[PDB]
């Protein structure tokens, strides 16, 4: 299924639940600027290889576009366009002064050395300099890209820009030594925890003493479990990895589970815990479920057999639309995927603000501002959900598209 076709279909579906003009929908169905460039680098053997780079800016009505850069051998312009379109709604739902953007290079980084990767980053910056900037387009880490490459890109941009402004703010996800930000490691989990707390508040459920099951124990899953147990006081009873999952009604200690995973290569066979399958974890009777793993783990087949009161879509779309309808019919509140894991984008914006202002905050200030942002966004989505009598995800889409629509109307881009 073509990614851009899917994104356009999603946008039309969202527009079907709100009052939006045809001209605005047509404007939103097409990225405002797409830049495809050749990225030449010098190989370690002395040869020269040319790579294909992309930089799609879907919309900038609300402000400078924001989005990451992906280094995947299967990158396509369609995928970049779809991800920029999704990033637009991602930044619009949580009320950031950002638009939608995305980049990508068709390259396999597993076969490149450190020098070649640095050359690739610098050449990409040299190619796309004319369409990026602190107030035009702010790239970010993505798949097979890390803060190392962010530092290289920032250094190249500063070299080209002759230090005429906040070159630190041109890109986010940088190392702390050069314009970096605190709380970037646990941003997604912190946002998910705040959204879960607000959902419990909305449902009238006290989380102190309740049970939570987390699917996927990577950076997001482990930190979600850890932060839930620490702040929310929720008993973690089940975690899982690719290999399998474990269960214990008496509770799990996330630090010990992480230690065992980093020692035995997997979370399975944890002492005092019963081994369960991922499917079996989705079956447990808990009050919070946090899929932080592979996409499409909840389908029409197992949607009915879910007993969780709150499903926090920490991952990127772990629930299918049929499963969405079935789960909504069962009186279960869903937190949409691009609202639950909004911490990442929310944190990036804080980093950009720190770079622009020249003043960096502390871990507590970032945590409090993120708390405010996520609470406001979830509350703005839940109110739409209750007023329009539509699905949770649909409420978030309505909020984001309404925000973009209003910004477009204010600029005079669309007269209707
Ligand atoms: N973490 C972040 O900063 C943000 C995360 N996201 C989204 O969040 C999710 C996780 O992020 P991230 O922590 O970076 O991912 P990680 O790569 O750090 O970890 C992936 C985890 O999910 C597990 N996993 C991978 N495939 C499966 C599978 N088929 N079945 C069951 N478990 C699987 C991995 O298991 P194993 O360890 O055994 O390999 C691991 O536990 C993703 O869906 C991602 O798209 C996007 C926004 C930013």
């Amino acid at each position: 299924i073509d990614p851009f076709e899917m994104a356009v279909k999603q946008l039309e579906r969202a527009a079907q639940y709100m009052d939006i003009s045809e001209e605005a929908l047509e404007w939103l169905k097409k990225p405002m600027r797409i830049v495809e460039v050749s990225v030449p680098i010098e190989m370690d053997d002395g040869s020269v290889k040319v790579f294909t780079g992309f930089r799609v800016q879907h919309n900038w009505a609300r402000g400078p576009t924001k989005g990451g850069i992906r280094w995947h051998p299967a990158e396509t312009l369609s995928t970049v366009k779809a991800l920029a379109t999704w990033m637009t709604w991602k930044v619009a739902v949580v009320d950031l002064p950002y638009g939608g953007g995305k980049g990508g290079i068709i390259v396999n980084p597993k076969e490149l050395s450190e020098r070649e990767q640095e050359r690739l980053a610098r050449a990409y910056i040299r190619a796309v300099y004319d369409v990026i900037g602190p107030w035009t387009d702010i790239p970010a880490p993505d798949v097979y890209t890390n803060p190392k490459i962010m530092g290289w890109m920032m250094d190249e941009y500063e070299t080209i820009m002759r230090r005429k402004g906040p070159a630190f703010g041109v890109i986010t996800g940088k190392p702390l030594s050069i314009g970096g930000s605190l709380g970037r490691g646990t941003a997604t989990a912190q946002g998910a925890i705040f959204t879960i707390r607000e959902a419990a508040k909305a449902l009238g459920i006290d989380l102190k003493g309740k049970k939570i099951a987390v699917q996927g124990y990577g950076n997001a899953g482990y930190y979600t479990a850890k932060l839930a147990k620490e702040q929310l006081g929720m008993t973690v009873v089940a975690v899982s990895d690719s290999r399998g999952g474990i269960y214990n009604p008496d509770g799990l200690d996330p630090d010990e589970v992480l230690k065992w995973k980093r020692e035995h290569g997997s979370v399975k066979d944890f002492p005092g815990a019963t081994n369960i399958t991922n499917e079996e974890l989705l079956e447990l009777e808990v009050d919070v479920l946090a899929p932080a793993a592979i996409e499409e783990v909840i389908t029409e087949k197992n949607a009915d057999n879910i007993k969780a009161k709150i499903v926090a879509e920490v991952a990127n779309g772990p629930v299918t639309p049929e499963a969405d309808d079935i789960l909504r019919e069962k009186g279960i509140l869903q937190i949409p995927d691009f609202l639950c894991n909004a911490g990442g984008v929310t944190v990036s914006y804080f980093e950009w603000v720190q770079n622009i202002n020249g003043y960096y905050w502390t871990e507590e200030e970032v945590r409090e501002k993120l708390d405010k942002k996520m609470t406001k966004a979830f509350w703005e989505v839940y109110n739409t959900h209750k007023d329009k009598n539509i699905h949770m995800r649909d409420a978030a889409y309505v909020v984001a598209v309404s925000r973009v629509y209003q910004a477009m109307k204010d600029r005079g881009w669309v007269k209707k």
